[PDB]
């Protein structure tokens, strides 16, 4: 009997990517896969890339099905409106997904399809677990960010109990001294501060969507058959050991993409710029500052101007991925100093890039990052030190660990100012600060390679979760 796994990501590229990595692996191991897109995600992909690029090839098509479910969302909802996305999905997708499961069951007799044997839901997509449980189908959840981020979200309830959420004083939401307050009660992260908690706690609304949804997600995941985390156990040991008491068995599989690599579908609305890698070929080893802020976050025009002036004054060539909609508001031209550097060939601004390959390019010496988890996994595998500017969600938690525990990064202030940007980049490129972080980055690169090669800790967890849970139906 062919196992049949249904996978359900949240509609953001950092959630689709790890679940698609897993789906491709399961297909390689002989499973039937059904990959479930929301209509929001699917229609936005089709209008950007066309159906042919988004759907599977005819070679894999027999055992790789794409299905689309209703979500009630306008395609105009932007990726930075996380609460709007989360609220519609949790309210609107359950009954469409229940109907999809029924249809897949009818296809067993109708077309000799394999019965569904497991659902793998993104922790965010709690309806997937609810529907699987109703139907008597095992379900295993996949949290797509860091273990430290999960630990933060797990303690949102305790923030509420201690009166810290919602914020009773709106003036404290951005009070840097208040946000520095230590929270000494988080197991596995004794150095947690209020600002290090994932940022959605910073709300005065007692009915805030993201706090409510996080509580639902934690309760859902606690009831799953198992939990997949795309992280390196060695990197996050203290946090994972603290998480163990609150969840089903945890499998640390990170970096999953590297486990697969050791041993045909476009998931992005953006086109990766092919000129990046050849431009880097023309630059000396370790010389280039690479800047990228992921697929969801936005910044202000003033922040963008200060980053641009900081890059022009930092002393290094740079590759800046400036996503086309990253800046709130009307288009503002880049400063003359940066444009002249681009014209001289010393800098390059592109809309989107092949990120894993860019980070592994010998010319890159530093990653200025928003601290999105997939980006940090890509930097960790590449051995690139990180200068952090966390934006939302668990990016703050990641930044705290980068700085204080993992040791492969340093942080910029939230309020971007060109002079301080240039100075911190310079310290990271030629200073003792950068030497320390780059050396630690090299250690984590070796650790990630050991974990991902055959016999390593992440490799073993991939084999166990795949063979003992995901492919075992039949
Ligand atoms: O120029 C870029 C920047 C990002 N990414 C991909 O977009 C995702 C970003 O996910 P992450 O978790 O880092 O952050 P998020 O986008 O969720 O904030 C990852 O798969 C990256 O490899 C990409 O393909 N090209």
């Amino acid at each position: 009997p062919t196992p049949h796994v249904v996978l359900v990501p949240f509609p953001g590229q950092g959630h689709v990517a790890p679940l698609m990595q897993l789906a491709r692996l399961l297909h390689a191991r002989g499973a039937r896969v059904t990959f479930v897109y929301t209509q929001y995600n699917y229609r936005r992909l089709l209008r950007a890339k066309g159906e042919a690029a988004v759907r599977p090839p005819a070679t894999s098509s027999a055992r790789f099905r794409i299905e689309v479910i209703d979500d009630g969302l306008s395609l105009s909802v932007p990726q930075n409106d996380v609460g709007g996305l989360v609220d519609s999905l949790r309210k609107n997708c359950l009954h469409p997904f229940r109907a999809l499961l029924r249809r897949l069951g009818q296809e067993v007799e109708g077309q000799d399809a394999p019965p569904v044997t497991c659902v793998v839901g993104d922790v965010v997509m709690t309806f997937a677990a609810a529907a699987a449980r109703e139907a008597g189908i095992p379900e295993v959840q996949f949290f797509t960010a860091s273990a430290c981020g999960l630990l933060g979200y797990l303690h949102y309830g305790e923030l509420v109990e201690r009166g810290l959420v919602p914020f009773r004083d709106a003036s404290l939401l951005a009070d840097d001294d208040y946000l520095d307050t230590p929270l000494e009660w988080v197991p596995g992260m004794s150095h947690m501060r209020l600002r290090d908690m994932p940022t959605f706690c910073r709300t005065t609304d007692p009915d805030d969507v993201m706090v409510s949804a996080t509580l639902q997600q934690m309760e859902s995941a606690a009831g799953s058959k198992a939990l997949i985390l795309n992280t390196l156990y060695e990197l996050e040991k203290d946090v994972v050991d603290a998480l163990a008491a609150f969840f089903p068995p945890i499998y640390t599989v990170g970096p999953l993409a590297e486990v697969i690599a050791s041993s045909a579908m476009d998931i992005s609305i953006w086109q990766e710029d092919t000129r990046c890698l050849s431009w880097l070929d023309g630059k000396p080893a370790g010389s280039v500052v690479y800047v990228n802020f992921g697929s969801m976050a936005v910044m202000t025009a003033a922040q963008a101007r200060e980053f641009a002036l900081g890059l022009a004054s930092c002393g290094s060539p740079f590759l800046w991925v400036k996503r086309p909609d990253v800046v709130e508001g009307e288009e503002v031209l880049l400063p003359e100093a940066l444009l002249d550097e681009v014209a001289r060939g010393r800098g390059l601004v592109v809309p989107w890039c092949p990120q894993a390959a860019v980070l592994k390019h010998a010319a890159v010496g530093l990653f200025v990052s928003h601290c999105g988890w997939n980006s940090l996994l890509e930097a960790t595998a590449a051995g690139q030190p990180v200068l952090a500017w966390p934006c939302h969600g668990e990016q703050t938690t990641n930044c705290r660990q980068l700085c204080e525990v993992w040791g492969n990064g340093a942080q910029l202030p939230r309020e971007v100012e060109s002079g301080a940007v240039a100075r911190l980049v310079r310290e990271m490129m030629v200073g003792d600060l950068g030497k320390e972080k780059r050396a630690k980055a090299a250690e984590w690169k070796a650790a990630a390679e050991a974990a991902a090669r055959k016999g390593g800790a992440s490799w073993r967890n991939v084999e166990r979760v795949v063979n003992d849970l995901l492919l075992v139906g039949g």
